[PDB]
């Protein structure tokens, strides 16, 4: 509970923050239910037992986010 | 309630007009935060998205930095 999340999370890419209850805002690469993998930015309970609110990035959005973050860093 | 202080980038585009955008947003007049979210045309309506603190956005930029190489 949930070993389902463990299967869907393909790569844990970044932990952005953690709160006093152990929840973390995370960038992960995720396949929801066998769908094409996507980057996912979202709050997760301590052992990924439950997810909170967040957003998925299609690969086109993630490249645009990435081109932006790069040029916006020199 | 909220104010968009800068529109930093549009990541994606709807057929129905909606865009996924990275913006700087001040909530209730507090210092702005980066915000990744879906917006209807003209920002007429706010959709689903997520706010990032300064520390969260810094870690994200560093991570993305690595994935390039730096």
């Amino acid at each position: 509970m949930k070993e389902e999340f463990s299967y869907e999370i393909l790569e844990e890419v970044a932990v952005l923050s953690e709160n006093a209850r152990g929840w973390r805002k995370e960038l992960n690469l995720i396949s929801w239910n066998g769908r094409p993998p996507k980057f996912d930015l979202r709050e997760w309970a301590p052992d990924h037992e439950k997810m909170g609110k967040g957003i998925t990035l299609t690969n086109e959005e993630f490249a645009e986010l990435s081109k932006t973050i790069k040029s916006m860093l020199e």
